[PDB]
C-alpha cells in the first residue's frame, strides 16, 4: 500500500511573523504526490524478522513525515536513535496520554513495546503491566515533559475521525516538531484539500537518527471467539511514512494570518511558474522559469592520480631552526598534504591563517607550499601578521598584501634552552634600509653608503644592526623563544599538486552531478572534451574564468564541462481559471538529455515526459513537450519562437482543450498571419466603391502615472539618529535622486496639462441638441453625476480598478485610519508618499469635454483660436473634402452616416465595456508602478549579509562601532536598491513623457483638424477624432474612412476624341462596359464625359490604356 502524500508534509518552517506573503524558501520536504510506506498490520513477513511485530523500524534518513488516524486513541509514541539500545544512546519520546515524555536515556532493544513478557504477577503478560516497555534507564541524559498530543480530543468537538499529520526533524541537532490534528472521512485513501503544520517543541537532542519506529501497546482483539490467546494484533494502529528532502516551495496565508493554500517551488513546471511569479493564478502567454539540479552529494571527487602523504612533521618534530632574521624557506610539492594530524595535535602555541579559513585544508590540493622556519621572541608573535611592522617585520621578514597560508608559533623552552640560556638567535636592527616581503638578506650592513641623509655620514659608533637573541630558561615569560613557521600557499598558478589527506573516487558521465577536480570544485554534467588541448593546459576557461573543458589528474583525460544540460526553461499554458496544466519548453536544446526533470526525469509517474511517443516536438527554438504538432496554421496567442505558437483557442478535441491543451495534449504549430487571396492585377481595370463602410475605432494610452516621492532617509533612516549620521556621510544622495523625483514628476503632470491645455477658454454643451440626426449623448457627459461626467469615461472608470486593485485596499492597512479620502493608491506606511494630480478627473474630463464640443460646434477653429459656429453637416461634409468626398455624398446620404456614428458609438461602449483588459497599456503602468513600489517596499526586508533587516534591531542590540559596519553594508545596499528603483522610474518617465507627447500629437492633429495621416489615428481616411480619458490615460475616437461594395470598371487615362487626348480633371475614365464615364477613386459617380469635368493634354496615341470616347464643352 504506498499512496502519493497529495499535499502533506508542508509545515511552518520559522516562527517569523508574516501575513499573506508569497515567500518562497527551501528546507527538508518530504515530496508532495509521493508515495508513503502504509505500515497497517502483523500480516505475514510483516512479523518476520521481528518478534510479531506489526510496523517495522524504519530509516529514518534525513526526516520523516508522520500520520495516523483512528476511531479512538490507540496509536502511541516513537522511539528514535541510532540503535536503539543501551550501548548508543537512543531517543524514548512517549505520549502518557497525560502527558508527553521525551527521554534521550539508553534504553534496552524492545522488540515490542507490548510484548507478552512482564515480571511482576502471572507470567503471561498485560497491559497489567506497568510500561513493560521501560526496558532500563542507565546513563539517561535529557527528560521532559509537556502535554499530550491528543489524538481524539481533536475528533471530539466534530463526531468524526481524525489523523494527526507529523514532521519530525533534526537540524543542528534540534529536534523540531510540527503538528497539525484534522477531522477526516474517508480512511482508505489520503484525503484531497491542505493543511499546515506546525512547530510545537525545538530539542538540541544530537543524535544521529537513521533507525526509528513506532510504539502501541497490545490489549487484545475479539477477531476469534477462544481465549486471551485471541488477542491478535491485526488490527492493530496503521500509518504512512516518508522522508524529506530539500526542495523549494511558497507559502500563502487568509485574512486571519493563517495557512489556506500554497504552490509548490519544486513540484512542476507548471507549478514552477506559480512558485517564481509569486501568483496563485498564472495567466495565458509563455512565461519562462528557473531550471533545476539534483541534490548535493558527492565524494572526494577527483584528486590527481597522485597519492602520497607529505612529510609535514619533519617541519615539525624537528630540533634545528633558525633565528628569526634566518627564516629558511623549505620546498613543499608533489605530495599528499595532510591538515588533520597537523591541525589535531597539540604541539602548536599559534595557528592562524590569512585569506584562508581553516576547515576544507584536507580537501584543498595546492600548487605549492612554502615552510618559513625560524625562531622568534614570545612577544614579537603578535607581530607575525599583515598590518604588522617592527625590527623583525619591517627588518627581518616582511609579507605581501595578498594571500599568505597560516602563522605557527610555539615555545621552544624545551630545545633553545641551556641552562647558560641561549644566546644563539639573531635579528637585525633598524638602520633605514626599509624593504618588501620576503628579501632573505644576510648581508652584513656595518658600513652604510655615507651620501644618505639618514646614515653613513650621521654621528655613528660601534653599531652593527646584527642583534642577538639571549634566551635564558630562569629568565621569565614573554621573551622565551617561540619557533614559528609562515605557511604561504600557492594556488592557480599551475595544476594543482599537494592536496589534503582525502582519496576521491570515480566519476559519471552527462548527468546534472557536483565534482572537485584537484580543489576545483563544480558542477554540472560531463561531456567528452573534443578539443585538442595542449598538454601544458589543465583548464580551459575558453572565456572570462569559464573553465568550459577540464582534464581529470587521474585518467588525464579531457571533458567539457557542460553546466548540466543547461537551457531555458519557459511554460506555454492557457491560465490558471482556464486549466492548470503545463507545456515543457526547452530553448534551442534538443531533447535527448532528460526531456525534462524534477531531480529527475521519470518513466511511468507523474513525471512521464518522453521524448518519443510524448508530448515531443522539436523546433529550431529547441524540443518540446507536451506540444505536440499539427499542420494547420492559425494566429498566435501563447508565442514560442518562429511563428511556432501553441495556441488554439477552439480546437477540435473535446474533453479538456482548454486554451493550449487539446484532450490532454498541448498543440503545436505556426502563427497564420491570414488569409490568402489574389487580387485580379490588370492593366486596364479598376474596382472602385460604389458604397463604403466607414469605422471608429479605439485608440487607448495612457498618460501619466503617479507622482509618487520617498523620504529616502525615513524609508532606509526609519527616523533614527545614528542611522542619519552615518546617512549623511554618503550625502546628497538622497538629494540627487529625490530631486529627480521631483523633476520627473512636476514632469508628467507638466505633460498632462500640456495634453490638456491646448485651448484658452472652456466650452458648454448648447442645450438644444439638433446636431444633423448625429447622437452624442453616451459620449456626452450628464448632470447627474458630479461635475458632467461622460457616460463613456464613467464606464471606463468602473471597467478600470479606479483603486487600481486597491493600493488604499490590498492586505488592508491601519483600518480606515490616516488613509485619507478613498481613492487613489499607495498603501502609505512609512517613507514613501504620492502627490494626487494636479489636474483632478474632473478637470481632466470637463477639458476634454470643451475639447469635443469646440470640435463639434464650431470645428477647426475653438482651439485654433477663436470658436466660429458652423452646422457639423456642412462641417462634416468639410471633412469629407478632407478625406476629398465631396459633400454631395453626406447631404444625400446625411442619415445613414449618422446613424452609422451613433452605432459605432454604441459599438464602442459595448467592446470597452464588455472586453476586459481593453485598456492594456493603462493598467500595465498600473501594474509597472505596483510592483515597482511594492519591490520597494519588499526591499527593507532585506539583511544584505548585515545580522538584521531591520535598522531597529541592528542598531539597537549593538554598541555603536561594530553596530558601525553593520548599518553601514546596510544602508549602502539599501540605498543601492533604491537608486536602482528611481532608475527604473526613469525609465518610465522616458518611455512615458514619448507616449505623452505622442498622445498630445494625437489629440492636437486628428481633432483641433482632421487627420490626414496613414493610420495615424485609425485605419482609415479620418474625419475627426475624439478624447477619452483614463485616470492615468486617455482613450480616442477616430472618425475614419472605409469604402465597400466594388466592381469591376475598365479604364482609359485619355479620352482620345477629335484628334486630342482627353483626361478627367478630377479621377478616371469609367465605363460600366459599353458607356464611358468620369468618376474619382474612392466611389462610383460615373459622369457624362465633358470637357467640364475633363480636360484635354498631349497626345492619346503614343501610350497603352486608353479608349476613344466624346468629350462635351462648354
Amino acid at each position: 500500500a504506498y499512496t502519493n502524500s497529495f499535499t502533506r508534509g508542508v509545515y511552518y518552517p520559522d516562527k517569523v511573523f508574516r501575513s499573506s506573503v508569497l515567500h518562497s524558501t527551501q528546507d527538508l520536504f518530504l515530496p508532495f504526490f509521493s508515495n508513503v510506506t502504509w505500515f497497517h498490520a502483523i500480516h505475514v513477513s510483516g512479523t518476520n524478522g521481528t518478534k510479531r511485530f506489526d510496523n517495522p523500524v524504519l530509516p529514518f534518513n534525513d526526516g520523516v513525515y508522520f500520520a495516523s488516524t483512528e476511531k479512538s486513541n490507540i496509536i502511541r509514541g516513537w522511539i528514535f536513535g541510532t540503535t536503539l539500545d543501551s550501548k548508543t544512546q537512543s531517543l524514548l519520546i512517549v505520549n502518557n496520554a497525560t502527558n508527553v515524555v521525551i527521554k534521550v536515556c539508553e534504553f534496552q532493544f524492545c522488540n515490542d513495546p507490548f510484548l507478552g513478557v512482564y515480571y511482576h504477577k502471572n507470567n503471561k503478560s498485560w497491559m497489567e503491566s506497568e510500561f513493560r516497555v521501560y526496558s532500563s534507564a542507565n546513563n539517561c541524559t535529557f527528560e521532559y515533559v509537556s502535554q499530550p498530543f491528543l489524538m481524539d480530543l481533536e475528533g471530539k468537538q466534530g463526531n468524526f475521525k481524525n489523523l494527526r499529520e507529523f514532521v519530525f526533524k533534526n537540524i543542528d541537532g534540534y529536534f523540531k516538531i510540527y503538528s497539525k490534528h484534522t477531522p477526516i472521512n474517508l480512511v482508505r485513501d489520503l484525503p484531497q484539500g491542505f493543511s499546515a503544520l506546525e512547530p510545537l517543541v525545538d530539542l538540541p537532542i544530537g543524535i544521529n537518527i537513521t533507525r526509528f519506529q513506532t510504539l502501541l501497546a497490545l490489549h487484545r482483539s475479539y477477531l476469534t471467539p477462544g481465549d486471551s490467546s485471541s488477542g491478535w494484533t491485526a488490527g492493530a494502529a496503521a500509518y504512512y511514512v516518508g522522508y524529506l528532502q530539500p526542495r523549494t516551495f511558497l507559502l500563502k496565508y487568509n485574512e486571519n494570518g493563517t495557512i489556506t493554500d500554497a504552490v509548490d517551488c519544486a513540484l512542476d513546471p507548471l507549478s514552477e511558474t506559480k512558485c517564481t511569479l509569486k501568483s496563485f493564478t498564472v495567466e495565458k502567454g509563455i512565461y519562462q522559469t528557473s531550471n533545476f539540479r539534483v541534490q548535493p552529494t558527492e565524494s572526494i571527487v577527483r584528486f590527481p592520480n597522485i597519492t602520497n602523504l607529505c612529510p609535514f612533521g619533519e617541519v615539525f618534530n624537528a630540533t634545528r631552526f633558525a633565528s628569526v632574521y634566518a627564516w629558511n624557506r623549505k620546498r613543499i610539492s608533489n605530495c599528499v598534504a595532510d591538515y588533520s594530524v597537523l591541525y589535531n595535535s597539540a604541539s602548536f602555541s599559534t595557528f592562524k591563517c590569512y585569506g584562508v579559513s581553516p576547515t576544507k585544508l584536507n580537501d584543498l590540493c595546492f600548487t605549492n607550499v612554502y615552510a618559513d622556519s625560524f625562531v622568534i621572541r614570545g612577544d614579537e608573535v603578535r607581530q607575525i601578521a599583515p598590518g604588522q611592522t617592527g625590527k623583525i617585520a619591517d627588518y627581518n621578514y616582511k609579507l605581501p598584501d595578498d594571500f599568505t597560508g597560516c602563522v605557527i608559533a610555539w615555545n621552544s623552552n624545551n630545545l633553545d634552552s641551556k641552562v647558560g640560556g641561549n644566546y644563539n638567535y639573531l635579528y637585525r636592527l633598524f638602520r633605514k634600509s626599509n624593504l618588501k616581503p620576503f628579501e632573505r638578506d644576510i648581508s652584513t650592513e656595518i658600513y652604510q653608503a655615507g651620501s644618505t641623509p639618514c646614515n653613513g655620514v650621521e654621528g655613528f659608533n660601534c653599531y652593527f644592526p646584527l642583534q642577538s637573541y639571549g634566551f635564558q630558561p630562569t629568565n621569565g615569560v614573554g621573551y622565551q623563544p617561540y619557533r614559528v613557521v609562515v605557511l604561504s600557499f600557492e594556488l592557480l598558478h599551475a595544476p594543482a599538486t599537494v592536496c589534503g589527506p582525502k582519496k576521491s573516487t570515480n566519476l559519471v558521465k552527462n548527468k546534472c552531478v557536483n565534482f572537485n577536480f584537484n580543489g576545483l570544485t563544480g558542477t554540472g554534467v560531463l561531456t567528452e572534451s573534443n578539443k585538442k588541448f595542449l598538454p601544458f593546459q589543465q583548464f580551459g576557461r575558453d572565456i572570462a574564468d569559464t573553465t568550459d573543458a577540464v582534464r581529470d589528474p587521474q585518467t588525464l583525460e579531457i571533458l567539457d564541462i557542460t553546466p548540466c544540460s543547461f537551457g531555458g526553461v519557459s511554460v506555454i499554458t492557457p491560465g490558471t481559471n482556464t486549466s492548470n496544466q503545463v507545456a515543457v519548453l526547452y530553448q534551442d536544446v534538443n531533447c535527448t538529455e532528460v526531456p525534462v526533470a524534477i531531480h529527475a526525469d521519470q518513466l511511468t509517474p507523474t513525471w512521464r515526459v518522453y521524448s518519443t511517443g510524448s508530448n515531443v516536438f522539436q523546433t529550431r527554438a529547441g524540443c518540446l513537450i507536451g506540444a505536440e504538432h499539427v499542420n494547420n496554421s492559425y494566429e498566435c496567442d501563447i508565442p514560442i519562437g518562429a511563428g511556432i505558437c501553441a495556441s488554439y483557442q477552439t480546437q477540435t478535441n473535446s474533453p479538456r482543450r482548454a486554451r493550449s491543451v487539446a484532450s490532454q495534449s498541448i498543440i503545436a504549430y505556426t502563427m497564420s498571419l491570414g488569409a490568402e487571396n489574389s487580387v485580379a492585377y490588370s492593366n486596364n481595370s479598376i474596382a472602385i466603391p460604389t458604397n463604403f463602410t466607414i469605422s471608429v475605432t479605439t485608440e487607448i494610452l495612457p498618460v501619466s502615472m503617479t507622482k509618487t516621492s520617498v523620504d529616502c532617509t525615513m524609508y532606509i533612516c526609519g527616523d533614527s539618529t545614528e542611522c542619519s549620521n552615518l546617512l549623511l556621510q554618503y550625502g546628497s544622495f538622497c538629494t540627487q535622486l529625490n530631486r529627480a523625483l521631483t523633476g520627473i514628476a512636476v514632469e508628467q503632470d507638466k505633460n498632462t496639462q500640456e495634453v490638456f491645455a491646448q485651448v484658452k477658454q472652456i466650452y458648454k454643451t448648447p442645450p438644444i441638441k439638433d446636431f444633423g440626426g448625429f447622437n452624442f449623448s453616451q459620449i456626452l457627459p450628464d448632470p447627474s453625476k458630479p461635475s458632467k461626467r461622460s457616460f463613456i469615461e464613467d464606464l471606463l472608470f468602473n471597467k478600470v480598478t479606479l483603486a487600481d486593485a486597491g493600493f488604499i485596499k490590498q492586505y488592508g492597512d491601519c483600518l480606515g485610519d490616516i488613509a485619507a479620502r478613498d481613492l487613489i493608491c499607495a498603501q502609505k506606511f512609512n517613507g514613501l508618499t504620492v502627490l494626487p494630480p494636479l489636474l483632478t478627473d474632473e478637470m481632466i474630463a470637463q477639458y476634454t469635454s470643451a475639447l469635443l464640443a469646440g470640435t463639434i460646434t464650431s470645428g477647426w477653429t475653438f482651439g485654433a483660436g477663436a470658436a466660429l459656429q458652423i452646422p457639423f453637416a456642412m462641417q462634416m461634409a468639410y471633412r469629407f473634402n478632407g478625406i476629398g468626398v465631396t459633400q454631395n455624398v453626406l447631404y444625400e446620404n446625411q442619415k445613414l452616416i449618422a446613424n452609422q456614428f451613433n452605432s459605432a458609438i454604441g459599438k464602442i461602449q459595448d467592446s470597452l465595456s464588455s472586453t476586459a483588459s481593453a485598456l492594456g497599456k493603462l493598467q500595465d503602468v498600473v501594474n509597472q508602478n505596483a510592483q515597482a513600489l511594492n519591490t520597494l517596499v519588499k526591499q527593507l526586508s532585506s539583511n544584505f549579509g548585515a545580522i538584521s533587516s531591520v535598522l531597529n534591531d541592528i542598531l539597537s542590540r549593538l554598541d555603536k562601532v561594530e553596530a558601525e559596519v553593520q548599518i553601514d553594508r546596510l544602508i549602502t545596499g539599501r540605498l543601492q536598491s533604491l537608486q536602482t528603483y528611481v532608475t527604473q522610474q526613469l525609465i518610465r518617465a522616458a518611455e512615458i513623457r514619448a507616449s505623452a507627447n505622442l498622445a498630445a500629437t494625437k489629440m492636437s492633429e486628428c481633432v483641433l483638424g482632421q487627420s490626414k495621416r496613414v493610420d495615424f489615428c485609425g485605419k482609415g481616411y479620418h474625419l475627426m477624432s475624439f478624447p477619452q480619458s483614463a485616470p492615468h490615460g486617455v482613450v480616442f475616437l477616430h472618425v475614419t474612412y472605409v469604402p465597400a461594395q466594388e466592381k469591376n470598371f475598365t479604364t482609359a487615362p485619355a479620352i482620345c476624341h477629335d484628334g486630342k487626348a482627353h483626361f478627367p480633371r478630377e479621377g478616371v475614365f469609367v465605363s460600366n462596359g459599353t458607356h464611358w464615364f468620369v468618376t474619382q477613386r474612392n466611389f462610383y459617380e460615373p459622369q457624362i464625359i465633358t470637357t467640364d469635368n475633363t480636360f484635354v493634354s498631349g497626345n492619346c496615341d503614343v501610350v497603352i490604356g486608353i479608349v476613344n470616347n466624346t468629350v462635351y464643352d462648354p
